[PDB]
């Protein structure tokens, strides 16, 4: 049973904003003083809301792995909330900005390896997650990255085209996402439409090998954006590469 008493978290300041509503650090005091994220519904008064709200938690159930956030409770009466473990250091994007210059290329590629053992246990748990992107990934700690919870830019040619979604369309994402890693949180395809998206992937065209990412991981990228989804890497085996090229990193 994850129904968590009330009283048994302090509400502190708000961290962050979600489809919901705010959402906020605080303090879980259990059998103690753990931080946590509580996710507030500002319509949850309403069952029609509230009950898609609660899916969020019903979804987060269902994994347990270090790199994905974990459910801690929910609290069904009003206000309605879901208690998540913090990621204190929150969204990766504005982290990888502010620390632009600060981020050595192995936390970097740490980053990225991390998040492709979230995936590849996900693609063992045969879950699609369809929105692989940095603005969907938190930080934990500086060594620490874990994965949250139509985005065109980040999609696959068959997503896109004909809304196929599978584990495949999601290493093509996180392929993008990648990108934007090494890139310090900068989006794909800036200053492009939509719309253009797919003619420029159709002509064979790519995001750009990120400067100072190294050629064996840019070619990794590469390979997640095989057009042919059957071409692409499984997250099983960008989990071994990524080991590979952070180990080599790490060795200077
Ligand atoms: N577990 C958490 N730890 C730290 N920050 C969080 C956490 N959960 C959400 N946030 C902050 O709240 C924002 C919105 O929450 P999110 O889960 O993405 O909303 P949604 O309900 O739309 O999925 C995040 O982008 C992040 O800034």
């Amino acid at each position: 049973d994850y129904e968590i008493q009330r009283e048994r978290i302090e509400l502190g300041r708000c961290i962050g904003e979600g489809q919901f509503g705010d959402v906020h650090q605080g303090i879980y005091m259990s059998p103690p003083a753990l931080a946590v994220a509580i996710k507030t519904c500002k319509n949850c008064t309403s069952d029609s809301v509230r009950e898609k709200f609660l899916q969020e938690a019903l979804t987060m159930r269902q994994f347990d792995h270090p790199h994905i956030v974990k459910l801690i409770g929910v609290i069904t009466e009003n206000p309605v909330w879901i208690i998540m473990e913090l990621c204190t250091l929150g969204e990766l994007r504005s982290f990888l900005q502010v620390r632009k210059y600060s981020l050595d290329l192995a936390s970097l590629i740490l980053y990225a390896y991390q998040l492709s053992t979230a995936l590849a246990y996900l693609e063992s748990k045969r879950f699609v997650h369809r929105d692989i992107a940095a603005r969907n990934v938190l930080v934990s700690s500086n060594d620490c990255v874990k994965l949250g919870d139509l985005p065109i830019k980040w999609m696959a040619p068959e997503s896109i085209n004909f809304r196929r979604f599978t584990s495949a369309s999601d290493v093509w994402m996180f392929g993008v996402c990648m990108w934007e890693i090494l890139m310090h949180g900068v989006k794909p395809f800036q200053g492009v439409k939509n719309n253009d998206v797919i003619g420029r992937i159709e002509n064979g065209e790519r995001l750009p090998m990120p400067p100072n990412c190294p050629p064996t991981l840019y070619s990794l990228m590469t390979k997640c954006w095989a057009y042919d989804p059957s071409r692409r890497p499984r997250f099983t085996e960008l989990k071994a590469q990524l080991s590979t090229i952070l180990e080599e990193e790490k060795a200077q």
